[PDB]
């Protein structure tokens, strides 16, 4: 299914968030080139003002992109299930904070790759360093440690992510992953690392996110 | 556990059957030697006339009996959990038709051998192969074959049972298992099961005669 990753995809992502009962939606729009491993998408709030800051979502939105060399072909599992697709779900434990729980299905429809995907929050603290907005409109690099999983028949992956604090500090964001084959599939302990750009059209009104992203195996 | 199963078992067989709505019961007696992988059985149909052929229930019908050759003695799971016992839940799709749920549990009460199962059936077509009994009195060769599950700590196994067709058309059962301990490498079972009759028997009834053995 490497054929449907040659060239350009184009790209839907939509989300449904409830953090500790504030609801709100997300809608995503763009292309990657699995070849080059480059994701262009521009995120849009249909419900106004988000209550989180966009930086701890950015995660929660395709590893069907990622660059895997020539001699990792047969590695790489978020192509080998597609078109029919797989399940994301995850775990994140936002450390002295609250916790997100996800569930993400990743699938072609038509010519386009569409992620959908539910979100809840649960037990974050007031004027804590998510729900005051005191993180920075910012991302570092980051390595993707995945594993196999002959018991559910696909992925886990486990990794700490690095969010800036305005203040100078830093906010860990604890991940725990699971992926799960829809139809029929398909590694050895290998790995993706991910450098991921912000920034904003300075021709939107509305709430706005446009994302740049190189993910390499 | 096999000195349980070396020479001559009693068997108790017990089903509660809903297919479609149509609650059936019925009760089955017997022995086996584990030694020889004989099972000679007798179903009784307690709930009078059976909505359903009887072909369909006799894989949901003991594989602890399978003949396990000497070389092969450790890929049996089947006597290795005795006498606690396991579960057997099954998935039974009839292709072109309705499909069964089955959860069994297998372990020793005294000395007797005893299978209760719980049936549900569930969306099978009227007057089809099925419901309209055009299954004849007979069963073919099949072979189970058998998968670790390392996951559950058990067995699955996947297979296609050949359903003849009074029409003569075959009708097809596709089988998803699953068994797990309550307290192998992959390797299959081939078995011969034959049906007859008790003419001194007024109610609806099968005799079963089965040999399963192991490769």
């Amino acid at each position: 299914g490497e054929e449907l990753f040659t060239g350009v995809v184009p790209i839907l992502i939509e989300l449904d968030g409830d953090v500790n009962g504030h609801k709100f939606f997300v809608r995503g729009e763009g292309e990657g080139d699995a070849t080059i491993g480059k994701l262009s998408l521009k995120f849009i709030a249909t419900t106004g003002k988000l209550p989180v800051p966009w930086p701890t979502l950015v995660t929660t939105l395709v590893q069907a992109f990622s660059r895997y060399p020539d001699h990792m072909k047969r590695h790489d599992f978020f192509k080998s299930a597609m078109p029919e697709g797989y399940v994301q779900e995850r775990t994140i434990y936002f450390k002295d904070d609250g916790t997100y729980k996800t569930r993400a299905e990743v699938k072609f429809e038509g010519d386009t790759l569409v992620n959908r995907i539910e979100l809840k929050g649960i037990d974050f603290k007031e004027d804590g360093n998510i729900l005051g907005h005191k993180l920075e409109y910012n991302f570092n690099s980051h390595k993707v440690y995945i594993t196999a999983d002959k018991c559910n028949n696909g992925i886990k992956a486990n990794f700490t992510i690095r969010h800036n604090v305005e203040d100078g500090s830093v906010q860990l964001a604890d991940h725990y992953q699971q992926n799960t084959p829809i139809g029929d599939g398909p590694p050895d302990d290998h790995y993706l690392s991910t450098q991921t750009i912000l920034s904003k059209d300075l021709n939107e009104k509305r709430d706005h996110m446009v994302l740049l992203e190189y993910v390499t195996a």
